[PDB]
């Protein structure tokens, strides 16, 4: 059943990216590197999860590590975040510096979670919490600094981020709170609940997001 | 043999890497970013295929010899290979970042399907393989299409320099992917010491000989 | 003491890091992205040692090779904040500093190839990373010195102590490892810890107290 339902994703995944590259054909004045990141994100997590139904992606540490998750996040995470950078400088100048700011602290907090599941006792729980105050960094951003540039961009795009902002935020939340109830952490959930979370909130994260994002971009076009 | 035929390669890597900095020095209108990339990709490639003539660079997997250290490199050198194409294209006209990123992403998932399809036996490796060669298809589409619009953009001259350096490249990409299929990687065809050859001599046309084409009919444009 | 010695390193990197944050609150003139890397090395190399702390990042010759995960990513920060330095005020050479990266990249993977080899392997390896230090030392006092010379008096006086700082410590580093256990085994295994200990400091936050603090002092 694992297999199948990594199958499953892998194939929702590759139809995200025709949509999104569908989308890219008629822009509706969003920039090429929106629809870029929006199409390698669902791309390169559908690719990380067939490597885990082909039976690749994952070993054995007793207890089964699903290690093509972190190859996808390092990727597919910090890109979800330059699209909700970019989202909230719509229409105005870019802020490089906070965009990267924000992607360093993201590949960071992946890194610890794959660390962290290799890890057992107290040292596990070291690098989860380190992982846990990136995201609170992440968060603080996302709703400080990027909101305030996202504020300046007029009342429409604001208003566009903050559903985006809270959109994706929900979603953050979920994952290390899966993490420490499945079997890489407390093990109170069955492996099989596990995957299915993991399963299910990737495609409104992969897909979900950047269909919410660009239609919000795309409205705002005149013409 | 395989060691000598290694040593010799790493040797002309470094000469054409010096060739490339003298260029560098008088420049003839060639911006230094363009220098930088033509000396990366041989030095990379050199110091890779360095590993190999030392016997670290490659190890026995399925009972068959798995050179790693050319994926090692081709990560790195194939996709300065893509970015120097690109500005080729983009030259004396604005740069198109997005497209060549595009192809910098397609280029790297090509190379980790041909690592993770070389850890692979039976269909799981031909999965990989083809999705390697999909990668392809969409980057020659993308040179012989969207680039080469680009190229034409920027006037008849540039466009006649870059739809040879475009047939150049092109040519020795489609060999790599034939020879690896051909080989023990692959349907195992071809014996181990022809594939060792074809993967030194391609490599000589593509990490120095492409540069000195490219170099030379972008300098040739200066007055 | 190699545990306790890493777990105080990572303490001393925080305090770094906040510093330079707390810095760039108040940036007087330096560009926010300057401060970023600065936060960036002490809170990368930090994680790193930490690693070692807990006893993750070696395996046992010991191999500390979370030293090597910590330097790919510090000493090229470290190269970008010292051509910064020399651009201050002027046109950046973007090409410049990303030959400064790629040859310091490429150095640092030298390092951890020699430490994984054995006999001649490990000193062709070392040599070609030495060989890597030397090209940077020469942009380092060549074409980015004329760089800082040409953003004047006051930059290029600041560029050449933050150049001379950061090269005096570069060439420390694979001393250290060719008489340590990963090269000629002179040298014992505990000072060898104490020395990229003690080195790193004067890098990791040393290095931007002495640039962010010359660099705010051009505000006036
Ligand atoms: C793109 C991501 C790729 C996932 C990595 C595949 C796993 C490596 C193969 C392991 C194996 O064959 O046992
Ligand atoms: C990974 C490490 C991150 C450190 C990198 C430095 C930040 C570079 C951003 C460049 C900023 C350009 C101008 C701007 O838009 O702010
Ligand atoms: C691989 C790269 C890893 C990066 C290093 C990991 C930790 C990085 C964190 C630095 C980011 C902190 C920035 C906070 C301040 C942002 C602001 O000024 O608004
Ligand atoms: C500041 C916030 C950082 C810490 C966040 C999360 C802490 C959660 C870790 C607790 C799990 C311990 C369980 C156990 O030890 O059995
Ligand atoms: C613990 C959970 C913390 C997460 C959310 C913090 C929200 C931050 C709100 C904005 C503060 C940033 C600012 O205004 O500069
Ligand atoms: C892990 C693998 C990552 C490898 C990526 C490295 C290769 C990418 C190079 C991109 C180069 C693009 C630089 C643009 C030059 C702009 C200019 O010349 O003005
Ligand atoms: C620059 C890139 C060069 C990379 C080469 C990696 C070679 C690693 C060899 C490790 C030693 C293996 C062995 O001798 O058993
Ligand atoms: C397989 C994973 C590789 C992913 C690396 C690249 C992902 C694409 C992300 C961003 C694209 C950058 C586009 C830059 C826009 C600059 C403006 C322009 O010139 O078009
Ligand atoms: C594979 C062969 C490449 C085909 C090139 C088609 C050109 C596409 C286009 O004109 O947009
Ligand atoms: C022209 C192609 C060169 C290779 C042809 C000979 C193949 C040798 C073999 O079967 O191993
Ligand atoms: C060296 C390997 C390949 C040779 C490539 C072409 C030879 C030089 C031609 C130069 C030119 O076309 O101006
Ligand atoms: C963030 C920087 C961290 C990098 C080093 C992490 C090393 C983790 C290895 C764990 C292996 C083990 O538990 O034995
Ligand atoms: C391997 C990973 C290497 C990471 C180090 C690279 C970062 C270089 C940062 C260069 C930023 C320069 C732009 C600054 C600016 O324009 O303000
Ligand atoms: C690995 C790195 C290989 C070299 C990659 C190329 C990056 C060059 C960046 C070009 C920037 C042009 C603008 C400038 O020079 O200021
Ligand atoms: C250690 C020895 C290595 C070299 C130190 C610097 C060499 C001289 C710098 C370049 C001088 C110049 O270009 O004018
Ligand atoms: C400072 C004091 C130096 C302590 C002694 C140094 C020993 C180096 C040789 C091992
Ligand atoms: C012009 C449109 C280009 C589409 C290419 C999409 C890039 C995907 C990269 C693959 C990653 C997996
Ligand atoms: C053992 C499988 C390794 C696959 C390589 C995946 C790409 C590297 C990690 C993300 C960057
Ligand atoms: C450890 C793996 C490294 C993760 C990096 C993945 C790429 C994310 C970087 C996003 C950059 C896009 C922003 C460009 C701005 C467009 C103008
Ligand atoms: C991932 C570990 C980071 C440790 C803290 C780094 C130093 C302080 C960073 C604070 C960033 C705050 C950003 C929001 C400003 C309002
Ligand atoms: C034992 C099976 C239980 C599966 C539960 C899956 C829950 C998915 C909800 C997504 C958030
Ligand atoms: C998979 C979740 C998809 C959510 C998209 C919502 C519909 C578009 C809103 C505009
Ligand atoms: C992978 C190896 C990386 C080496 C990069 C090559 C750098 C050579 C020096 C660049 C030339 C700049 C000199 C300007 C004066
Ligand atoms: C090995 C067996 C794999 C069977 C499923 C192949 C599906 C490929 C989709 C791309
Ligand atoms: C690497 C696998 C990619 C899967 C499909 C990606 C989405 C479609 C890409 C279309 C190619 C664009 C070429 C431009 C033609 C003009
Ligand atoms: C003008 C139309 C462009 C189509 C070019 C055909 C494809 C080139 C073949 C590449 C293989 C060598
Ligand atoms: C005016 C000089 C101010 C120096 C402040 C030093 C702060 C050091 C931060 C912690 C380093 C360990
Ligand atoms: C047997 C001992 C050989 C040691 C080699 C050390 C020399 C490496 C190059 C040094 C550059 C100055
Ligand atoms: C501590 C190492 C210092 C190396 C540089 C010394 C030579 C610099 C030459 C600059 C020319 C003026
Ligand atoms: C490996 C320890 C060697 C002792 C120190 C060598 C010189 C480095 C600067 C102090
Ligand atoms: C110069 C950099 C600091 C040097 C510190 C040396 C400490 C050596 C202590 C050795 C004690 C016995 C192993
Ligand atoms: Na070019």
């Amino acid at each position: 059943m694992i297999s199948i339902l990594h199958y499953g994703y892998s194939f929702i995944m590759l139809l995200g990216a025709l949509y999104f590259y569908l989308l890219s054909k008629d822009p509706k004045g969003v920039p090429a590197s929106e629809y870029l990141i929006a199409m390698v994100i669902p791309l390169w997590s559908g690719a990380a999860y067939l490597s885990i139904a082909l039976g690749q992606g994952l070993f054995q540490y007793d207890t089964t590590i699903y290690y093509a998750r972190y190859i996808d996040w390092v990727i597919s995470t910090p890109l979800l975040l330059a699209a909700l950078a970019l989202t909230a400088m719509f229409g105005g100048k870019k802020n490089l510096t906070l965009l990267f700011s924000l992607v360093a602290l993201d590949v960071f907090m992946i890194i610890t979670g794959f660390v962290a599941d290799l890890s057992i006792g107290t040292t596990k729980y070291i690098w989860y919490s380190l992982g846990v105050i990136a995201l609170i960094i992440i968060l603080v951003i996302t709703f400080g600094p990027l909101r305030r540039i996202a504020l300046s961009n007029g009342t429409r795009l604001a208003r566009h981020y903050t559903r985006v902002a809270i959109y994706l935020s929900a979603l953050w939340v979920c994952y290390p709170t899966a993490w420490l109830l499945g079997p890489s952490g407390l093990g109170l959930a069955q492996e099989l609940t596990e995957v299915l979370v993991f399963i299910i909130l990737p495609i409104f994260s992969k897909v979900g997001f950047s269909i919410v994002d660009l239609h919000g971009l795309r409205k705002l076009h005149q013409s």
